[PDB]
């Protein structure tokens, strides 16, 4: 459940948030694996509730309401094109596991759902799975409320409604199978693993009787015995009754104070520095290395809900963001995940985004088809980061770098840092207020190098800086701190 899945020589995936299965399909085969990325992670592909107030938020999709693959990214036929698709061209798929529970227990009966099955909250009916009120956790349940009510007792954040979700009995074999069975259904059209959504509202225990019931990764694509990837979901910021060590037995955990404070060192708040990255990773107090899925923001944190809070990095701050991804990608801590996002209309009132609900592009709700520009951009309001160049190149970058030590550390006491990755690879960083000029020792081999952040090597050009390495491995960097980008990269693939 720990190794990714992933081709030889691929060490990240991106999260295609809200893209429909058809766009996916052809992003793998014109993009995806001609740029080395690793694997995708989708939406939840099960049907979920349609909510029309607002109007079909993004979060209406963590609104199960039965597991047939019919959503707005598409039905089962287009979401198993994809899947083959993607996996024929060595790019993986990772499905949201919503499994901790299914919609709101006031959303009203009826059929306003993505595949027109029909739902009762109020009586606990789910027919089209089917769930009776035998399967919830209503009785289990010791608050008054019904919902979870102090974070502090670890039994309520489990067997309680997470904000008024009806909260499935993971106990009961019934539940288990009628998920694993969904799940099993995922695995054998070709899925390489999960993302396991809430996970910290289930206990560890009833996730690995789920996990107990699941096949083996199908066998055109993956050795005989593969296991499918699984990286659960938990918010583990401070002192709290719940550890994501709690989880380790199941998989990788989301490690979400990663982002939080890498964040708030870029953004250089609360008197933090770049030049204390030094022992950036467990030396800060997060998970093992190899229990970690990392990242600099995902989809819920990105617009203020959850973990992370405000100094969390996104698209609408490009240059700092971009810095941010280019640590991580280059840091040899954890797995990398990858955010691809879209456009929304941010409107703060008191310093809260009032439309932090809206959902993707769309046309009266049908999502709008991910356009590709003439340069190489999305068009339709999707943001598509894993196609900006710097992101784009440092994705490369760490699989030319791969298994090659954190070496050759440079800081100025200040913001102004660098460092190597054996003799494979080399980035160079300004976060100060003034300009870095400097000769450093980058344990590369003498020679011309293209800077893949300015631009591209091609057919023996470089398409922006070039980096000159003597033969004593020593290079000259300069960067203004008005610079686009503030940061250099090379490594032994972008040499000319
Ligand atoms: O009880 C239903 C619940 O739905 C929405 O909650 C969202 C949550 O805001 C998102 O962060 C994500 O976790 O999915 C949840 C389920 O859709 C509403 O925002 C919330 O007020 C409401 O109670
Ligand atoms: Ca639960
Ligand atoms: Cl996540």
């Amino acid at each position: 459940q720990y190794s990714p899945n992933t081709q030889q020589g691929r060490t990240s995936i991106v999260h295609l948030f809200e893209w429909r299965w058809v766009d996916i399909a052809l992003e793998c085969e014109r993009y995806l694996a001609p740029k080395g990325f690793g694997g995708v992670q989708v939406s939840p592909p099960n049907e979920n509730v349609a909510i029309y107030n607002p109007f079909r938020p993004w979060w209406e999709r963590y609104q199960p309401v039965s597991y047939k693959l019919c959503t707005r990214s598409g039905n089962e036929d287009e979401f198993r094109n994809m899947v083959t698709r993607c996996n024929n061209v060595g790019v993986r798929i990772y499905v949201d596991a919503v499994i901790n529970h299914m919609c709101g227990n006031a959303v009203s009966a009826g059929t306003s759902s993505t595949c027109g099955s029909y739902f009762n909250p109020g009586s606990r009916d789910f027919p089209a799975v089917p769930y009776s009120g035998w399967d919830f956790n209503d009785g289990k349940c010791k608050t008054g409320s019904g919902d979870i009510e102090n974070y502090n007792d670890a039994t309520q954040v489990r067997d309680c409604r997470l904000t008024g979700l009806l909260d499935l009995a993971l106990e009961k074999d019934y539940v288990r199978s009628k998920i694993a069975e969904y799940m099993n259904h995922l695995i054998d059209i070709g899925v390489a693993g999960f993302r396991l959504d809430a996970s910290k509202h289930m206990w560890p225990g009833d996730i690995k009787a789920i996990l107990d019931k699941l096949h083996n990764l199908n066998s055109n694509w993956f050795p005989a015995g593969s296991k499918p990837f699984i990286y659960q979901e938990v918010i583990d910021l401070g002192g709290e009754p719940i550890k994501s060590s709690d989880y380790f037995g199941n998989g990788r955990v989301t490690e979400f104070k990663y982002g939080a404070k890498l964040g708030t060192v870029i953004r250089k708040w609360n008197g933090e520095k770049m030049s204390y990255l030094k022992n950036w990773g467990e030396g800060w107090g997060f998970v093992p290395s190899d229990r970690a899925l990392v990242f600099v923001d995902n989809h819920n944190n990105q617009r203020g809900h959850g973990a992370g809070g405000a100094s969390i990095l996104t698209f609408w701050d490009a240059r700092l963001y971009k810095m941010a991804v280019g640590f991580m990608l280059a840091h040899p801590y954890g797995f990398t995940r990858v955010m691809s996002s879209y456009r929304w209309p941010r409107q703060f009132q008191n310093g809260n985004d009032v439309n932090d609900w809206v959902g993707p592009p769309n046309n009266n709700g049908v999502i709008k088809e991910v356009t590709i520009n003439p340069d190489t951009t999305c068009g339709n309001d999707w943001v598509c980061e894993h196609r900006w160049r710097q992101i784009r190149n440092m994705v490369i970058f760490r699989n030319v770098v791969d298994g090659q030590p954190f070496t050759n550390w440079y800081d100025n006491g200040s913001n102004q840092v660098a460092f190597g990755r054996g003799n494979r690879g080399f980035i160079v960083f300004n976060n100060d207020d003034w300009s870095f000029s400097l000769t450093l020792q980058t344990g590369l081999p003498a020679g011309t190098y293209c800077d893949v952040i300015s631009g591209d090597k091609i057919n023996g050009n470089c398409t922006g800086i070039k980096i000159y390495v003597s033969d004593d491995g020593k290079a000259h960097f300069s960067i203004s701190n008005s610079a686009e980008d503030p940061f250099i990269a090379i490594h032994a693939e972008s040499k000319l």
